[PDB]
């Protein structure tokens, strides 16, 4: 058990209900130095207010759009020279056009397919590459995924293929970065009412099903993901890599 | 935290047992520990091994999982001596060595059923009885091996018993979920224990892991203990029916 003198980069807080914010609250209580990245200016405004944290220099805010190689390379170069070398990265970034989830999968356009792949899956590969440069003693990289990457889930469509890609990405990164003592894992979170759940019709229906069918008979929240994230980002998960942990009330395990 | 938590640890034979790695960790976390044993020889080891911080504790109970009476009576005594419990670490397995040496199609009925009985059904009765001592919920964790998911050479009847145990974990998870009891499995990589010391060419497979696994090294007992600490605590709050591999990433390759 450490975290006291350790440094973590959290990527993908948009508002107060972001999964990544749940992660931040947990790691902050354990006393970690946190570094944040954001894409939208609106997310920067939210980050500054959300620094209801115990973090001393409420700085460490970097603009990084993972579509640009330039921004991720420059972004992580800037982190290293401002903060020093890090101990881990939490990846909480995904995107698909809403029209592709409404929405007949066989109708998915090439550009719509590649966009989701680019931001939801490849982003991990490039972030891991840049993050490695700042982990000379090793570390831990965690990505957020969903059950739709393993099974065909209604409406999830193109994001499901992006998640499947991301999960395999985790495994191939684990094999490659293992010799450097960098562990790569995933969290498969259950459904949570977040900014990304906006636009998705019948979202209450799927939360209703979890409540009624999952072993625990209740939905999960951001901080539960955060506690498993803390387990994965620390030396408590020392012998664990290439793994996908379901924080979903056991829903993965049923019919 | 864990200072006001009590865990039952089943399956310590000696210093190298995976379950002693678990105890080691939980004890450092300030937990009160209850141990179960089958052999009198294992009880003597337990008393030496208690280089823990469990002060005038020595919570030791003889439980042979083959006996319904011994497990029911065992947990009734635990409940009487400690009150309520917060979790169980299950680390018991057995099979006749003849079945591993050893063509799988030649497995006898007695061998098959004995390995199922001790390695798999044991979790079911323990869970039922341990539930009686978990009014507000808790966490049960079982040790499994990758041989349960894939056909591993010479693992044979134990692989079938591990596959049975993995499903057992999932069905208990669905069953005990509403009682606020989580149940999970740890899939440990190969470790030099008393049981493994019975399998020929065990050094060969440890050499294989060291060369093939992502982390390019073997795991030890305390590493399984750390993940167990995670699974037994409220840090794994929404995690149940899961199988976590502590095996240097060997599960994820070729
Ligand atoms: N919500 C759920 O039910 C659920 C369930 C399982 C898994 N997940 C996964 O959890 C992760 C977090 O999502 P969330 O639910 O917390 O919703 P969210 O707060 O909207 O998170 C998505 C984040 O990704 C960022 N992002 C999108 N495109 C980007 C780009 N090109 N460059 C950099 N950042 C970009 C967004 O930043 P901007 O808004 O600033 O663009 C946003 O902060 C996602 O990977 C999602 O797939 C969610
Ligand atoms: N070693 C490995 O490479 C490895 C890898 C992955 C998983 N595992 C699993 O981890 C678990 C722990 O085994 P280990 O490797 O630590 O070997 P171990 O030290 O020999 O532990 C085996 C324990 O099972 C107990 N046991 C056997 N039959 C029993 C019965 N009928 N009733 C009650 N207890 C009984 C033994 O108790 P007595 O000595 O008192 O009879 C012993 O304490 C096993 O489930 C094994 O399948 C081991
Ligand atoms: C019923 O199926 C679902 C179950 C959960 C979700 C929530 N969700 C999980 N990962 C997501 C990624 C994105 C969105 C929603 C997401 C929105 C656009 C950006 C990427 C969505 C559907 C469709
Ligand atoms: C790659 O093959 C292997 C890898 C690990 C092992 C060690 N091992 C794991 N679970 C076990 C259960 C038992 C034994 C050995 C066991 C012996 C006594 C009965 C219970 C064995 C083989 C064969």
């Amino acid at each position: 058990l450490n975290l006291e003198n350790k440094t973590y980069v959290i990527m993908g807080i948009a508002n107060k209900r972001s999964i990544a914010f749940g992660v931040a609250k947990v790691l902050d209580q354990l006393g970690a130095k946190l570094v944040f990245t954001y894409r939208k200016e609106r997310s920067r405004k939210e980050l500054e207010k959300l620094l209801e944290q115990l973090n001393q220099p409420e700085a460490h805010l970097y603009q990084i759009d993972v579509q640009s190689d330039e921004e991720v390379i420059n972004g992580f170069e800037q982190i290293g020279k401002d903060v020093g070398n890090i101990d881990g990265v939490y990846h909480s970034i995904a995107f698909a056009n809403m029209e592709d989830l409404r929405g007949r999968f066989s109708e998915t356009s090439r550009e719509g397919f590649l966009l989701a792949q680019d931001i939801s899956s490849y982003s991990l590969t490039i972030v891991a590459h840049e993050a490695k440069k700042l982990m000379p003693e090793g570390g831990s990289i965690v990505a957020t995924t969903y059950l739709g990457g393993e099974f065909a889930v209604q409406n999830y469509n193109v994001m499901g293929v992006a998640k499947a890609s991301l999960e395999a990405n985790v495994k191939y990164l684990a094999l490659d970065l293992g010799p450097d003592n960098i562990r790569v894992n995933a969290i498969s979170a259950g459904p949570i009412r977040t900014l990304s759940a906006k636009g998705v019709g019948g979202f209450n229906t799927i939360l209703k099903e979890i409540e009624e069918r999952a072993p625990l008979k209740r939905n999960v929240d951001q901080v539960e993901v955060g506690k498993t994230a803390a387990y994965l980002l620390s030396d408590l998960s020392s012998g664990v890599t290439g793994e996908n942990i379901h924080v979903d009330s056991g829903f993965h395990a049923i019919k």
